[PDB]
RNA sequence: GACAAUUAACUAAAACCCCUACGCAUUUAUAUAGAGGAGACAAGUCGUAACAUGGUAAGUGUACUGGAAAGUGCACUUGGACGAAC
């Protein structure tokens, strides 16, 4: 999938007259284009032109261009990146990210990490998947390759997994919970708002909301009970964290609706009232290789009228600067 | 008297920055070597200028002169007189 964008339309092929006038812009304090940034990650071919590019897209979010970094300059960052190692500085392009701005939720995410699996990076796309969940997605088709990759490394541990890693793993399982194609869609969901609901009466209520976007009210457990009676309209872990609670700071509720240190029984019995059920009417991560199998058709067309939108976003862009230097 | 008159711009924006006047100059006041005036008065001195026709009627203007009041010329004044029939 390498050789349907890089027709450039061709350019000057220098850095150094350019990664010079990057910088006597930034000692006048001057803004500088869309367009003159473009053309220096343009001319990466080595892994310190990598970090000349890297050092130089510190400054354009700390610039008056806050804004106008394109898309299509973050692929650039990216579709050049993959060319001599691919191992760790798009990674870590977003491991910072905020001196450092991309937010690629496109097919421009796939195009890096359907890489991955190549070199099948176990603990360094540990945190890309975390990682990729600091934004809210997830239109495109690429949740199921996500939620292909978070039971292969979820059964590998059994742990708390940190202080704070069990709650993306949920995140990691609830926002991908949009795979409504089968029973599995709302039984990934149930293990999702599963293992955000033991932490909070460990921990307390505010761990759920402090850096990723899910609500902050005290349904959780709730919700799976709700989505276990979506499967009757039409597995053994959540068991064993619930009794947890019935084994042996900021307050943000008020009282006739009392704490979940006080709600044991019904989130117990009626954990049973429809599981006594659900052996009645009717292997995770083997599956979803199936769903690997079965679904996802490659929808290479919303790239590729995206690239030509790129070139409907190119010349416009320069042709401005066309006129600059004929009007003087 | 100067300078600035630029980039950047699917959201718009960031950047803008000079200076030369003051000197025992300019204006009034205080202090003074020295010179001069006016006023006052515990007692001097030289005259006798004025007040009576003040012993040359007094005075004004002005000139000249003199220890000092003053003197005199020239022209004015009565704020002097001429004694009021012959
Ligand atoms: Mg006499
Ligand atoms: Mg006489
Ligand atoms: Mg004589
Ligand atoms: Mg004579």
């Amino acid at each position: 999938d390498s050789h349907k964008w890089e027709a450039r339309e061709k350019e000057h092929y220098c850095l150094a007259d350019l990664a010079s006038l990057m910088d006597k812009t930034f000692e006048r304090k001057l803004p500088v284009s869309s367009l003159t940034i473009s053309r220096l990650i343009d001319n990466i071919s080595s892994r310190e032109e990598i970090d000349h590019a890297e050092y130089y897209l510190y400054k354009f979010r700390h610039s008056p261009n806050c804004w106008y970094l394109r898309n299509w300059t973050i692929h650039t960052w990216i579709r050049q990146c993959l060319k001599y190692d691919a191992q760790d500085k798009a990674l870590y392009t977003l491991v910072n990210k905020v001196q450092y701005g991309i937010f690629p939720d496109n097919f421009t995410f796939n195009l890096l990490m359907d890489s991955f699996i190549k070199k099948e990076n176990y603990k360094d796309a540990l945190s890309v998947v975390f990682e990729v969940m600091m934004q809210e997605a997830f239109e495109v088709p690429s949740t199921q390759l996500l939620s292909l990759y978070v039971l292969f490394h979820c059964l590998a541990k059994k742990t708390d997994f940190s202080w704070e890693e069990e709650r993306n793993f949920g995140a990691s399982l609830l926002l991908p919970g949009l795979k409504q194609k089968n029973s599995v869609g709302f039984s990934s969901q149930l293990y999702g708002y599963a293992l955000l609901g033991k932490v909070e009466l460990q921990q307390g209520l505010r761990a759920v909301y402090h850096n990723m976007p899910l609500i902050w009210k005290p349904g959780y457990l709730d919700r799976a009970l709700q989505v276990m009676e979506k499967v009757a309209a039409s597995e053994a872990l959540d068991v064993l964290g619930a009794v947890l609670k019935a084994l042996t700071k900021l307050v943000e509720q008020l009282d006739i609706e009392e704490t979940e240190q006080s709600k044991l029984p019904q989130y117990l019995e009626r954990f049973k009232a429809l599981h006594s059920k659900l052996q009645a009417l009717g292997l995770t991560t083997q599956l979803v290789k199936e769903k690997l199998s079965t679904c996802e058709a490659e929808d290479i067309a919303t790239y590729e009228q995206n690239l030509q939108q790129w070139h409907l976003d190119l010349v416009q862009l320069i042709q401005r600067e066309q006129q600059q230097r004929e009007q003087a």
